[PDB]
């Protein structure tokens, strides 16, 4: 089942992983759209991280977008099993200050539905 | 793409990426960092499974089907989806929303 760690703290994930694809992209959603936890990878092998969202972490929405230069991310793939690690970043909207940076790890195994869609 | 919440357009500027598997379509706006996404079935009309709207005036807003909280419906015309409903959040906030997006031919190929 899905594992999400933020700043060295296991998140208590009660939900499910949903994996979808189309040419170029593998979307991994953990907990449904309302959480905002998701990662987007290329459909290549080796994979590349396009973006990560960690949702609202203590009032700040943290994420990674490839090509902005802010935060960082790395992925590994073993079939349907993906691991993404890095540093996510964000700014407090209510009280914008310096960017917040937090380490993360996401590990999931997609279902056979993702194999079929590829 | 257009995202409206409580009658206010959010000025989303990012890309729309529509992906599928097993009868579900995920629409993501601005990549994962935004938290803006919707999950629909591949039916006529599509049924809304979930919507995330991100952080909006301090609260994460969204919708999950089957809980009895909020509401959402959708229509599909070609590659274009319109999703409207009521989203909710807590630190209870209820806000109307509308998402309008056109997916690329990459979704039609995957379906």
């Amino acid at each position: 089942g899905p594992k999400v760690v933020i700043d060295g703290k296991d998140q208590n994930v009660t939900g499910s992983v949903v994996c979808t694809t189309a040419a170029g992209n593998v979307n991994i959603a953990i907990g449904g759209a309302a959480t905002g936890i998701a990662a987007v990878l290329t459909d290549g092998n080796p994979p590349e991280v396009k973006s990560v969202g960690l949702g609202n972490v203590n009032g700040v929405t943290l994420g990674y977008t490839s090509g902005t230069g802010q935060g960082n991310a790395s992925a590994t793939k073993d079939g349907s099993h993906y691991k993404i690690t890095g540093t996510a970043t964000g700014v407090d909207m209510a009280n914008p200050m310096s960017p917040v940076n937090k380490s993360f790890e996401i590990e999931v195994t997609c279902s056979t539905k993702l194999a079929a869609a590829l």
